[PDB]
């Protein structure tokens, strides 16, 4: 299989104070 | 299969304070 | 098979306190 | 005049996103 | 006047994202 | 007058990726 850009901003984020994940498969994030 | 672009912003994100994911597939996200 | 743009915004997002899923196929996401 | 405790949880907050104000007597919250 | 415990939690707060404010008088908060 | 703990916490926070004030009066927050 092929996966690409799979979370994409064409423009400026200001702040992320929580999670951004391209490809979440296991496991636990808390953000 | 192909996947792209899955989420995709063309314009400007202020903040992110949860979860943004291109292909959630297991585990926990908590934002 | 072929996805593409799944989640798209042309325009500026102000805030996600909450979750974007491109493609939510298991696991648990809480935002 | 007496204020007290004017918003009170007695158990666990798990978040806020929003917002609580004790007292909001003028300018402007955007939560 | 007297104020007090505007705002009070007596358990645990697990996040906060947002605003949380004793006493707004004026002025901009955003969260 | 006489202000006092206008915002309390009795038990842990876990995190405040966000605003907490005691008394805005004026001036711009932005968390």
């Amino acid at each position: 299989v092929h996966h690409q850009k799979l979370v994409f901003f064409a423009e400026d984020v200001g702040s992320n104070k929580g999670a951004i994940i391209g490809l979440m498969v296991g496991g636990v994030v808390i953000a």
